């Protein structure tokens, strides 16, 4: 998205998926108030869906390729003995993701 949203850290439209099951449309934005959770919003599509994810315990790990999955730049992501699933529209989107979620699980210098 040329046109940087104003307020959250980082937002877009993103789908999610248990295991590369079920994809769904949902709601992808970080809380500036705190850039340590990765908040997200889904319409009347299902519940279970996860609100607030810890980054902080979360393991970024990028799946194969080979996979049978839906789109084709997606990232998994285990923590708290769940799954899901990030798909992003393309290499460039998915590593805007992949970046601020990474840096921020792993905190350096004085920022957020």
């Amino acid at each position: 998205g040329s046109s940087g949203s104003s307020g959250s850290l980082l937002c877009g439209p993103l789908r999610l998926s248990e295991s590369g099951e079920t994809w769904s449309e949902v709601w992808a934005a970080i809380p500036m108030s705190d850039p340590q959770v990765l908040h997200l919003q889904g319409g009347s599509q299902d519940g279970r869906l996860p609100r607030t994810i810890p980054l902080p315990s979360c393991k970024l790990s990028v799946p194969d390729p080979e996979e049978r999955l839906d789109s084709g730049h997606v990232w998994k992501l285990q923590w708290a003995k769940q799954s899901w699933y990030l798909s992003a529209s393309s290499a460039e989107l998915q590593q805007q993701w992949l970046e601020t979620l990474s840096t921020a699980a792993h905190s350096g210098p004085s920022s957020g």
